[PDB]
């Protein structure tokens, strides 16, 4: 397997002491093997956590960006981000395809400045549970993944990571079992070495999101195609760090 990611999407939450005190709980976690460990805090914690971080396994991606400045009130850009030392962004996540109009053209737009931009990219795809239960899981994810492919060269793929969350597990509960997450994740890897190349599928990490906790991580990445995880309600709690650990 590829080198794991373990992902935190912190999403809107946080306060300054919180923040405080769960990095230096990820400061003190000694990870011993080869993890790529990510932390996504809101826009505004960036600089606290940037500062306060320390874990040398660690990077801090934003939540969201646009691809340019200029007049766009309230948003931040890829630029922006990078001149503060952020190369890490996640795209595409359901909570803004759904409540924030991204559609599969614009986070296709976005994933393709990003990477024009020299940015690490965790691009989200997964389907709803009337999806689902109409089976059309995989044309579903093989639609938003190619969307997003047909605007990248095959040398962008080097910084693209795809996270598979069904929306029917995000925040909920209810974790997809890990035959159902090998299935969709052996899926894409099958249809990235058709479309783009073998090379590109062996090394390409795609992740797992949507309920994961430390009790189901390890079982979840026992499974061949499973590379890590999206983490948002345990990322906030001491236990991520056992769920970093479920990548051994």
């Amino acid at each position: 397997k590829p080198q794991p990611i373990a992902a935190a999407n912190w999403k809107c939450n946080g306060t300054t002491a919180s923040i405080e005190k769960l990095v230096q709980v990820f400061n003190e976690h000694t990870i011993s093997h080869d993890v790529q460990c990510v932390v996504a805090p809101t826009f505004v914690h960036i600089p606290l956590v940037q500062a306060k971080l320390r874990n040398p396994k660690y990077v801090i991606s934003a939540q969201n960006a646009i691809a340019k400045s200029g007049a766009f009130t309230g948003e931040v850009s890829m630029p922006i981000l990078k001149d503060i030392g952020v190369h890490w962004v996640i795209l595409g996540h359901s909570e803004r395809r759904t409540y924030y109009g991204e559609t599969d053209e614009i986070v296709a737009q976005k994933v393709s400045e990003a990477c024009k931009q020299g940015f690490m990219v965790i691009a989200c795809i997964g389907e709803t549970l009337q999806q689902r239960e109409a089976n059309q899981t995989a044309k579903v994810v093989l639609s938003q993944t190619s969307a997003i492919a047909a605007k990248l060269t095959k040398d962008a793929w080097n910084q693209v990571v795809l996270a598979y969350e069904p929306v029917w597990a995000i925040g909920t509960g209810k974790v997809a079992t890990p035959e159902q997450a090998q299935e969709v994740h052996l899926l894409l890897r099958k249809w990235v070495s058709e479309n783009i190349g073998t090379d590109v599928a062996a090394k390409l990490r795609i992740l797992y999101g949507g309920s994961v906790n430390a009790a189901n991580a390890a079982t979840l990445y026992a499974k061949p195609d499973i590379n890590g995880f999206l983490v948002g309600g345990a990322s906030l709690k001491p236990e991520f760090r056992d769920i970093i650990d479920a990548t051994r």
